[PDB]
């Protein structure tokens, strides 16, 4: 029978957030994604009979493995952690900017946080409750069972309890690198990687490639080569990545689902064997083309092009439905593909994995409950590992010989390259570039510090600044 192979993709990924010369961990996010979603996300695998895969980024694991040592010096953890008695006003100060950055998120909606944050001034016990829930609001599906006396509970919280959930919190990190080997020993999911420090791999290669889709920009000299570095990335990649599990990875996730015929040629030459970018990239290399076909290109290396419309529906509109209606609508949606096409679909859904959830009602948990509830039940929908996707006989392939280069944010590398202040990060680094002695010159090729240049209306914005020129200072040392 003609099935549709639908195939999840969760995108897991940190900068480094540990500063070099205090090795201070200066912003919690690795902390907190780690006990809400990079445990949680596969996780989900021991309850439903389905196959979900996932990207780690070799920097996301570095870290995750510091915190399960215990060796993570987390500066705002230590404002969570501490006794009020002994906060200073400074550490007050970021609890309650904290606080206020994430209140209108539904995994926020505790009353209690609702008092606090309309009281003038905070007792002991009033922060207690504050750092307390800020903790609890963070919490995943597996400890939102454990975890529920406290929960419910919602004020009043001692001392004693916040380092009880702390210390739940840390087992689940622990426990966190050991479920992506499991499900993929059991081959319920594949795991796939990046190189290594998240970088846009096309402009290290080539920055002429940004003229592709935005003739009419500026970009600074490349004076320098970074075309070893964009191979040190992969290579570094596949070899955390053996550490880790075992194998070399034969797939990859390209940052930012960024690709080039440069960088498709690379990651060939790296041994990899199958990669995804965005349909955007697609409707701009090939005329009248489908995303549900497996792609060769240059008979070189596989490339699956992912549904954006899917991939969107679950990132951008989905948390703000009811959870049963909007696993209706996605059923509906592979219906529709389902009856389109007389071969078999191949259905790309890839997104981070991480940063949607917060903005859905508990955390996520009833809509994807629900829809993989759903899915293990559909006869004529299979689920893939990226290993069946790329195995898979009766699939409708297509050979092209060129893609024009980009991201999947509009086909292009605008946020990232091309105005005044973004040019300035790339210029930083040319220069540092010319000087550098160390493998922190990788650490501040990644894309993220750009990403964020420029940005000025983001609280915290000036610790990616502080961490990006550190680690430009630490590579000439
Ligand atoms: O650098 C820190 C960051 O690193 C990782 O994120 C990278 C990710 O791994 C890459 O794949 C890529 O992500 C792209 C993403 O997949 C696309 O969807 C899109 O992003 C859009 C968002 O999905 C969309 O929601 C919206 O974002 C806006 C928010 O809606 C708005 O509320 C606000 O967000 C603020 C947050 O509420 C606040 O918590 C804080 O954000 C922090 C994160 O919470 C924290 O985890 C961390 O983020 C990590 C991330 O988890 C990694 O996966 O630090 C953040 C900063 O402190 O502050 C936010 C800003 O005030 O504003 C945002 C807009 O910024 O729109 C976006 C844009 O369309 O594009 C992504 C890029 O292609 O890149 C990211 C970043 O490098």
């Amino acid at each position: 029978m003609k099935k549709l192979f639908l195939v999840f993709w969760w995108h897991m990924h940190q900068p480094l957030y540990r500063e070099p010369y205090t090795g201070e961990y200066l912003l919690p996010w690795t902390f907190f994604h780690a006990v809400k979603d990079y445990y949680d996300m596969p996780a989900y695998l021991k309850d439903f009979e389905i196959k979900l895969n996932f990207n780690l980024t070799p920097v996301l694991i570095d870290q995750i493995q510091e915190y399960a040592q215990g060796k993570a010096k987390d500066v705002f953890l230590e404002a969570i952690r501490k006794d009020p008695d002994d906060l200073e006003k400074e550490e007050v100060e970021k609890l309650i900017e904290f606080t206020k950055l994430n209140y209108e998120k539904p995994i926020y909606r505790f009353e209690r946080i609702r008092e606090l944050m309309n009281k003038e001034k905070l007792n002991r016990e009033e922060l207690l409750d504050l750092q307390t829930l800020n903790l609890l609001a963070w919490c995943g599906r597996t400890l939102r069972k454990d975890l529920k006396d406290l929960l419910n509970k919602g004020r009043n919280y001692t001392q004693e309890e916040k380092e009880y959930v702390l210390n739940k919190y840390f087992e689940i990190i622990k426990k966190t690198l050991s479920i992506y080997r499991e499900i993929k020993e059991e081959g319920k999911g594949s795991v796939s990687t990046s190189p290594y420090y998240h970088p846009l791999i096309p402009i290290l290669l080539n920055p002429n490639c940004v003229y592709e889709t935005t003739p009419n920009v500026k970009i600074p000299d490349f004076a320098v080569s970074f075309r070893e570095d964009a191979s040190k990335h992969v290579e570094l990649a596949k070899e955390k990545y053996f550490e880790i599990f075992g194998e070399h990875p034969v797939y990859m996730w390209p940052p930012e689902a960024s690709v080039s015929n440069e960088a498709l040629e690379l990651y060939y030459e790296k041994g990899i064997n199958m990669l995804a970018t965005d349909e955007v990239i697609l409707k701009n290399s090939v005329e009248r083309a489908s995303p549900y076909l497996r792609y060769y290109f240059r008979e070189l290396i596989s490339v699956f092009f992912r549904d954006k419309t899917l991939s969107d529906l679950i990132g951008f509109s989905y948390h703000a439905w009811n959870a049963e209606d909007a696993v209706r609508d996605f059923i509906g949606r592979l219906k529709k593909i389902h009856e389109s096409v007389d071969f078999q679909p191949v259905v790309f859904v890839v997104l981070n994995g991480e940063n949607c959830w917060e903005y859905y009602e508990e955390n996520g948990i009833p809509f994807l409950e629900k829809l993989y509830s759903t899915l293990e039940k559909e006869e004529w929908i299979e689920t893939l590992t990226l290993e069946e996707a790329m195995r898979k006989e009766d699939v409708k392939t297509e050979v092209i010989e060129s893609v024009k280069a980009g991201t999947w944010f509009d086909g292009n590398f605008l946020k990232w390259i091309g105005n005044k202040e973004k040019n300035e990060y790339w210029k930083i680094l040319i220069e540092a570039k010319k000087k550098a002695k160390n493998d922190y010159i990788l650490v501040a090729e990644g894309s993220d510090w750009f990403w964020w240049q420029g940005e000025e209306k983001a609280p915290f914005v000036e610790v990616f600044d502080k961490l990006f020129r550190s680690f430009v200072r630490r590579a000439q040392e």
